């Protein structure tokens, strides 16, 4: 299917390359920038999966309480004939009542944006249900790929949610903070 | 259906973004390096499409007569939550016994690597015959998209080939020479 190929594209063309190198870049960032990403919770790549496929290019537009802080050091690699193709990731603070409640490396899964854009060219389903369904198959396929990639998969976390892009009562920052707090609770020995 | 998604992603996420800006970047390069990307033939983006989907990452190690020259100035954009995602392209000289026989911005169609990998990972359920068929469908889908694009998105040449006495540099040079003839 379409989402099946896009999930393999997302792993083969991105996650396979950047997940093994992520901790080294975070360690380099923390050494030179006063250890902003503290603890395992703040050291994963958090991948946003809006199953609505509404994907803004600026996260601050999706929620004012998500604010850009810095970039990790870039990763370069020779890729399909391009010398030093650049892979870059952005660090955000999550604000709660005007105060920083979290810090994480955060981004959208770009292929969900591709699915939506494809519908704009009348080459993929465009309806609310069709966006949700195509995104679900992509997410489940990506989940299965990562479960079969035990060597590098623990460097990322998937954050999927169904609320519409234009839903004004939905807090993306609160959605991320809920995941981060749950991750920290799993660290307690009980 | 795999190829349909990959080809549209290649257009939506790459070609539609960089082709309208490619001439300006080449012009910037040509202004500081003595119109070395000369003639209309050196102004296009050349995209290698090996139909078996075997895509080396290093072009100079694939054929020593394909020699890295320079990066174009890079192009950046905010993309899906990433600030200043970087788009970069490489210029190469094609040599014959030391003589420059052509110069161009040259690369492989990266999504062919996804088709190849799916044919090697048993979890993907994707055979070599599937790979070869989707590779042809990817090429045809991309050709259709580019044919429907504005003249601002049209400045690229797809070089599709089957490798059976094979020179990759000669494969490119044959297309560059044909274009030079259709100029005059
Ligand atoms: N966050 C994030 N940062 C990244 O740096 C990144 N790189 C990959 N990916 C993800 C894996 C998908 C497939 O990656 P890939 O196998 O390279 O296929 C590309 C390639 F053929 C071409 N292309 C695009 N950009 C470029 C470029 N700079 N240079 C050359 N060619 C370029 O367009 C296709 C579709 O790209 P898209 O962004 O839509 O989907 C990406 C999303 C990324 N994600």
């Amino acid at each position: 299917n379409v989402a099946h190929g896009l999930a393999w594209s997302y792993y083969i063309g991105y996650l396979r390359l950047i997940l093994p190198e992520l901790q080294a870049r975070i360690r380099t960032y923390n050494q030179h920038y006063n250890n902003l990403l503290r603890g395992a919770v703040s050291q994963r790549l958090y991948i946003l999966l809006p199953l609505d496929c509404g994907v803004p290019d600026n996260l601050s537009m999706a929620d004012p309480n998500i604010r850009f802080l810095d970039k990790l050091p870039q990763q370069t690699g020779d890729r399909a004939g391009i010398k030093d193709r650049v892979y870059s990731n952005s660090i955000y603070e999550l604000l709660e009542n005007g105060q920083r409640a979290g810090t994480c490396v955060l981004e959208y899964a770009t292929p969900l944006q591709t699915l939506f854009a494809m519908s704009q060219y009348s080459q993929a389903g465009f309806s609310r249900e069709d966006r949700l369904e195509q995104a679900k198959l992509f997410c489940r396929t990506l989940e299965d790929i990562l479960a079969d990639a035990p060597e590098s998969q623990n460097n990322c976390r998937l954050i999927a949610y169904q609320e519409p892009a234009d839903d004004s009562s939905f807090s993306l920052s609160q959605e991320v903070l809920r995941h981060l707090r749950q991750e920290e609770k799993e660290e307690v020995t009980v």
